[PDB]
């Protein structure tokens, strides 16, 4: 598990970025379902099960699937995803 969030910077190719984003039925946030081989997303270091915490420097906390997709699309042909790979908050 990473010690700090990772910034994954990518430019679209002919097939887009090359990842699938999805909601989880049991926990909040938007997660990378898959990363295509030989894609911009793969080259950026993005991995399956990463959770998006920022898009282009904007906090995605509380944002639903469509709002995160919109934020990604709004950046045009490039995106910068700040991601984590584990839970970062717990109520006790």
């Amino acid at each position: 598990s990473m010690l700090r969030p990772r910034l994954c910077t990518m430019k679209k190719g002919p097939s887009g970025y090359g990842f699938n984003l999805h909601s989880d039925k049991s926990k909040p946030g938007q997660f990378i379902r898959s990363v295509d081989p030989d894609s911009p997303a793969e080259a950026s270091g993005l991995r399956a099960q990463d959770r998006i915490v920022e898009v282009n420097g904007v906090c995605m906390e509380g944002k639903q699937h469509g709002d995160v997709v919109s934020a990604i699309r709004a950046g045009g042909d490039e995106t910068k995803l700040l991601v984590v790979d584990r839970e970062t908050e717990t109520s006790l």
